[PDB]
C-alpha cells in the first residue's frame, strides 16, 4: 500500500524507493 505508507515515508516507499 502506498496511499497509506508513502504519504507518510515517500523517500522510504519501498513501491518506488525499492
Amino acid at each position: 500500500v502506498a496511499r497509506g505508507w508513502g504519504r507518510k515515508c515517500p523517500l522510504f516507499g519501498k513501491n518506488k524507493s525499492r
